[PDB]
């Protein structure tokens, strides 16, 4: 169960790292 899958999936066009949103 990941947090995050795509880049644009979380806001202010943040990125996805480890399963999880992130800083691009």
């Amino acid at each position: 169960r990941p947090e995050c899958v795509l880049n644009s999936d979380c806001p202010s066009n943040q990125a996805c790292v480890n399963q999880k949103c992130r800083d691009p």
